[PDB]
């Protein structure tokens, strides 16, 4: 049953040495789904403006191309920094409505049906897991097996990435002192360095020496960059 | 059989309307995990300093007052706003190390063996799931099903206070525009109101037009705390 599923898929992807068979595995997993193709998607939260991404699967390469020539990450919902119920959304004309050239092309390369579950780590960092196929419908009563199938691949992938230090999950390393992690916060709630030197009982010039050391591990023009950087990548 | 369990268990929470049934299945559930008693925590973000956190549960409320005398919540390591392995932990001393008080005192009114599970929402939000009892110590052959089954029962039990509108999960609303949040997150990423001026052709004081309003959204009194209050809340 389903849990002679999940465990023989942890034991065989705790027994992987390289990134490759992981791959390999989801594959082999998303097609016993009924699925074709899948795509993983590694998006970090910073910089917000041009989120560092991370793209995989086994989309047909000439997908790939164009889904790369036209931009079309940029207008992806299904890959988009927001809120799903479930953390899984079925495709839909719906979803794609504000992404219609999107949607009208993955039809034209055979991409006419297919889900996309989403988890978030405590730092920021958010994984997507596509599957997708050419021809049945997803029918309403595989919907909701599909969902904890995902659920579980998405899981097991992340954990066992992070655990093999693949690049794309390694977030920006920053290291922050208690001292200044809690200037930090107190910076981030909108405090001046004044404010901040009588709470913690030292002097507005300790607090600014703080506020400087942080913005350089940030590499950050202003404390508004590093306040914000730090919230995003959980650090405060 | 896990997935008749599961759904059964969504067709019991669906049909629940008020929110006090949905914990007292909450409460079967975990019994029939084997453990006596639950905690469900849901921590909002910000502020960093004095994050909102609403706290449910059925622990004997001896401890429930006595973890609240002693603050308990801002030491705890199970309510940490952090990266765990697997959204979950088994209670253990080293987990306990910096906080042996609590560990010590919890362990003395009979909270002796337990887990918390946890889930974040993109929105920030962040739910954590303890289970807990005295005796028996969690078996390594049981432990990967309750991880499993404690993460279902988060994740509906999150969906399912969702939809209900309760309180706790619902965050203050900020309606920002499309151009003041495209001003907001180049903010966030360090760039000045003068920068910021150039990259949308617009007046300087245009852009301090919409960063006061901005800042009145978040009723704030600088562009570091709505920069950064908006990272951690997902809206940029
Ligand atoms: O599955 C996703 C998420 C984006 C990741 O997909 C891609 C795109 C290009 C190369 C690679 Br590898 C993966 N998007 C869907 C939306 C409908 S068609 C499509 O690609
Ligand atoms: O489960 C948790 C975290 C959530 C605590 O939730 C609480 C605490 C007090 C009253 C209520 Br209601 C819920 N902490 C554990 C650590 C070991 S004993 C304990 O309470």
């Amino acid at each position: 049953g389903f849990l002679d599923w999940w465990e023989d898929l942890r034991s065989e992807m705790q027994s992987i040495t390289d990134s490759q068979e992981v791959f390999a595995v989801l594959e082999k997993e998303v097609r016993r789904l009924g699925f074709d193709y899948y795509a993983y998607c590694v998006r970090h939260p910073i910089p917000f403006t041009r989120p560092r991404i991370f793209m995989f699967g086994n989309y047909p390469p000439a997908w790939q191309e164009h889904y790369q020539a036209q931009n079309y990450f940029a207008i992806d919902p299904t890959i988009r920094h927001c809120l799903r119920s479930g953390n899984h959304i079925v495709w839909s004309d719906d979803l794609f409505a504000d992404a219609q050239e999107l949607w009208d092309d993955a039809r034209d390369y055979g991409l006419r049906h297919g889900a996309t579950h989403s988890c978030m780590a405590p730092n920021g960092v958010m994984g997507f897991l596509s599957v997708a196929r050419s021809s049945p419908a997803i029918s309403p009563h595989e919907r909701e097996e599909l969902r904890l199938r995902m659920r579980c691949l998405i899981e097991l992938l992340h954990q066992t990435l992070t655990e093999l230090n693949h690049p794309s999950l390694q977030p920006q390393p920053i290291c922050l002192s208690k001292r200044e992690r809690e200037i930090l916060r107190w910076t981030a709630d909108g405090k001046t360095s004044a404010e901040i030197a009588k709470i913690l009982g030292i002097s507005e010039s300790t607090v600014n020496f703080h506020l400087k050391n942080i913005q350089k591990k940030f590499n950050a023009p202003n404390k508004t960059q590093a306040a914000a950087y730090a919230a995003a990548l959980g650090l405060i």
